[PDB]
């Protein structure tokens, strides 16, 4: 299960470990203790706070995204992280050029197209010089200090449903960045296909965010 | 997998997520190679690079006496989830420690003693809780007479990284002896999910005394 | 600061570090600036409170010194955004002291046999249970095993430090009345405390992000 | 309070500190019933619980820095989940004109074509270009969240960081050692002054028994 992000990101499903089922079971030693009764145990957990269950059910993604984006992902400090290292190994020509669309909204002083050009026109010369000084002999923790913003990167992110439901939280909601927006718009995807039970119950009676109920 | 552990325990296996290549995908940020794969794991565990092991995930079924519970519980890099005491009867299962577990002690009475003497007030204990809920007292509250060696279940999601350090703490002489039971099951696991996590770990980071000593 | 709880325990302020203004300052870096006005200050804090900006509060954070019942303590270390240090069963000689439930605990069920015989009888097991604790010890039984005789009332101590985002968790969870009674007494305190030294936050709080029943309808 | 410089334009400034080394003798004193002692069994019970890895005592000491170094350091520093932060934001404020330029010095023992000068020169070159571009696209009328993308990894951020002892010594067993960047060593360096300072028996206790780093 893989998708596609941005121009050149991904989202996509390494493991997963348990479902619906998953949170049921680790509830239900509780009261010492049905597919219908079970679905409305989840509601029930969801209804009344009680979170801890879904902290049973995991997975593991891999994902693509702008340095930018990955800043702000990354934050999430409940949750596993292993990214590509610009210091061990040469980064690839790859950068987040915004589409027009990106600008529409906003009257700027230059086409959309133009703010395009502008920022691919940057993306070359960095990358240039990040080339020369490598070539150069500069160690390569040195020589991307001049790459952007916008550089793609890569990592594995381990987490479990409770913390991915506060992602889900903050970052698939109109007051976060459009771009972690998309990325949050996947894993909620994903996370829907893993977990129907647990999602729907989610966006009926937990869920802050305000784009997963209009998406 | 199912482990026994004292008279009236066990720890299980419930779920897993990935194996050892769970680890080395992780480090690497891909997706073939044993003996690669391998000598990464080692040389990850050997300098301290312990993040890729978190990729690694394992769900435990625990009964086990709540003083027991309750030093375990201290690993807040875990989930659990428990049997509850307000919310459900306690039924009755209590620890009564093996006539062996004082043997290398200067004790004055015997075994069979201490066993009666500790039976005894568990028998009494559990006849009161059971005498104030009949008569209308709320479990919350009727359960507090019963003694720290009632036991209870609970269900653990840990991350490989967390279980080491649940290792090196519990699976060694430090610990008290019960819970090193516990964890000496638990190691048995790791090891046969994870088995080049296991030895990798044993070899360059493992802190305890034990397994070193016991078989896995 | 010392808040007696029960009828043994206590919660005592051990330290703290911050105020509401720590929180502010905190904040401030977003926006590349600094503290301002009181009156501008404590609009923030309210101002983030509202919008779910909790991190800010992470800044401050607290000490306490806590004496409560085992099976309060249990439910308390459930809360794993926070540090502790408890007594040792296994490294000290335990004290006769157990939390015995006053007449009114009972108020409110319909129970068999007066308020007074259930305190009888819970008395009774404490004292042949600790009775026996202590014959297991003189006995030459080791500590680590004789305690396991002993009842969940028995009085534990402990520190515990956690910061004003966390304790706001716990308010929301302990001092509810969906939680022991037990434990929301020693809540009430916490929150007494948290309201004393933050101020502002503890109203912002309350009025936008707390999601519990009791602290609306108590005071302080 | 203390500040001291790092780079060309960083600097780690002390906040706030609550507790000193007491505080983790208090903390672990409680285990056996006790408290505070005198200075030669308080000190020394420090080392003790240093040497055999009685960690949590010292999560009872806890600091909040402010501190402004390049993003490319921050990135790394961020990855300590352990600890509290609050960072200046790109889609919130103009960021200003500040760059980490390495010194000549910077590449030293690296034999390199052009001469460290030009090195210098091409790094400010291509920082001057993509700031006037940020501006240019701000005053365009781009929001600030999408014209910050064209920034350099060396532009300077600020955050504040609230941390515990514990966390902190972690954080210097791995940033205060060669394999870790230059860079963030020289703020690890600043980190462990501070931290020395504050808490001389803890910080003089993880330097000789569990310290795990091999600069300070
Ligand atoms: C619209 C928006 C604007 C933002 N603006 C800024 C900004 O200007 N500056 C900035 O620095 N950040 C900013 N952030 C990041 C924000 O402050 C959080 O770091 C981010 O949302 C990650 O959330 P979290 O702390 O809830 O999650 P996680 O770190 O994954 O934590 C999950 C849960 O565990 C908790 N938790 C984890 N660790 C601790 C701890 N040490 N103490 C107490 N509770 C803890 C809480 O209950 C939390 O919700 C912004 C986020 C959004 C969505
Ligand atoms: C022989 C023995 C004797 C003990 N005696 C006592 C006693 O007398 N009193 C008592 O209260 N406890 C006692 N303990 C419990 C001990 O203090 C720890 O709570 C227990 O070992 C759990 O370990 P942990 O903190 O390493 O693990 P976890 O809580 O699972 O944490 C794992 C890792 O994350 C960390 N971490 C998690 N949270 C934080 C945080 N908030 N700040 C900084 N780092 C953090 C550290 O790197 C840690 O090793 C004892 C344990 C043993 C094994
Ligand atoms: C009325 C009531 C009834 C209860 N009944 C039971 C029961 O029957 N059985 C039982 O076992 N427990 C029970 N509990 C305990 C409950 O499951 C929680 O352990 C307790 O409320 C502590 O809360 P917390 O997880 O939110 O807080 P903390 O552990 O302090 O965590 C604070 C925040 O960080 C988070 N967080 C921390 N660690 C993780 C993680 N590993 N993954 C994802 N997010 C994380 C979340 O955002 C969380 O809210 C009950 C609690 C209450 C108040
Ligand atoms: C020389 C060097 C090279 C590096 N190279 C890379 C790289 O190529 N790619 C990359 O992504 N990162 C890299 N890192 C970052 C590294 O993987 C860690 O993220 C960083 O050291 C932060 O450490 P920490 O996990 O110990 O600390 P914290 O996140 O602050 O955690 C402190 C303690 O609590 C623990 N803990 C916290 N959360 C969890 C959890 N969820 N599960 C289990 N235990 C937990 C452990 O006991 C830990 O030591 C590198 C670091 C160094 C020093
Ligand atoms: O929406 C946001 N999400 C986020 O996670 N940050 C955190 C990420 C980073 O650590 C720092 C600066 O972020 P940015 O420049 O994207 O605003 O604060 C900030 C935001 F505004
Ligand atoms: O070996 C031990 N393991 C442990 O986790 N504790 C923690 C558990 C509990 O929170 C408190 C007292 O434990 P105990 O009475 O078993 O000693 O300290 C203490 C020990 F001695
Ligand atoms: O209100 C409660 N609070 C709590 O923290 N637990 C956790 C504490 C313990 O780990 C286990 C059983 O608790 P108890 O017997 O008190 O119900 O679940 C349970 C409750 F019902
Ligand atoms: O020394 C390092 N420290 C660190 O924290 N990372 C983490 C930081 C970031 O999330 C990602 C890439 O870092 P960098 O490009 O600096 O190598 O891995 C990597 C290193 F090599």
């Amino acid at each position: 299960m893989k998708i596609d992000i941005l121009d050149k990101g991904f989202v996509e499903l390494v493991d997963v470990m348990g479902n619906d089922l998953s949170a049921v079971r680790a509830a239900r030693v509780s009261f010492d203790m049905d597919e219908e009764r079970d679905r409305h145990l989840i509601e029930y957990l969801m209804k009344h706070g009680h979170e801890t269950p879904f902290e049973h059910i995991v997975f593991t993604f891999h994902v693509k995204a702008p340095i930018f984006v990955a800043r702000q992902w990354f934050r999430h400090r409940i949750a596993s992280y292993n990214e590509l290292s610009g210091r061990y190994s040469k980064l690839s020509y790859e950068f987040y050029i915004p589409s027009p669309e990106r600008l529409e909204g906003y009257k700027t002083t230059i086409p959309p197209e133009r703010v395009t050009e502008k920022i691919s026109e940057i993306v070359d010369k960095a990358y240039r010089t990040y080339l020369e000084l490598i070539e150069s002999g500069v160690p390569r923790e040195v020589a991307r200090i001049v790459l952007p913003l916008n550089l793609y990167t890569r990592f594995f992110w381990t987490v479990n449903a409770r913390s991915l439901m506060n992602f889900l939280n903050l970052r698939a909601d109109s007051h976060a960045q459009w771009e972690i927006q998309q990325y949050a718009l996947a894993i909620a995807r994903i996370f829907k296909e893993k977990c129907p039970w647990t999602f729907e119950a989610f966006l009926k009676y937990a869920y802050k965010g305000d784009i997963l109920k209009e998406v």
